């Protein structure tokens, strides 16, 4: 769910997930995809497509178990969809962290982004 | 759309919507509902709940017509959903103004990963 996702983002990235990634480029946020503006944005694009693949579980609401042991996210067995969902969230948080180097606040918006079409997932 | 909502928030509250309420508490702005931290946050919880009852339209991208007449938000007729979208945004703008007395900056860019599971709407 958004709870686990936001926690993973904070854990990996050290950033407030909402402030940094809640409205960033074409894909980070709630608006849905666009051609990524940079590496961070690409992370969010992949994450959304990752969400497209799940079977019926609700990525926003469905809670799942994961471990932060030795400061690595380990998705609990849960069940198939939930496990996959967890792996999607883990992958974005890792990705966002890996790309903090080029994170660019100019890509933050109040203001619904200005994006070319995304490729289909 | 976020455009009308931001404009209403600014008209009611006199604050920059994005900075003051874009990330406030557990309920305001991008990324989920949680147990409201306070009155302001509760306005946003109610707003998100209101959004859930919306049928034909998207609050984030769908434009709608309202007017500010004698310093009051007046939702156009619109169609059913957009009248209802408009009224959700009007109600949260009013609520946020009504609760400016307890607005708490410390919640302004609250770390949402600290929020705990909210009641269903």
């Amino acid at each position: 769910s958004l709870f686990e996702l936001g926690k993973m983002i904070l854990q990996e990235t050290g950033k407030n997930p909402a402030k940094s990634y809640g409205a960033y480029g074409c894909n980070c946020g709630v608006l849905g995809r666009g051609k990524p503006k940079d590496a961070t944005d690409r992370c969010c694009y992949v994450h959304k497509c990752c969400y497209k693949k799940l079977t019926g579980c609700n990525p926003k609401k469905d809670r799942y178990s994961y471990s932060w042991k030795d400061k690595t996210i380990v998705c609990g067995e849960n069940n198939p969809c939930l496990k996959e969902l967890c792996e999607c969230d883990k992958a974005v948080a890792i990705c966002l962290r890996e790309n903090l180097g080029t994170y660019n606040k100019k890509y933050r918006y109040h203001l619904k982004p200005f994006c070319k079409k995304a490729d289909p997932c």
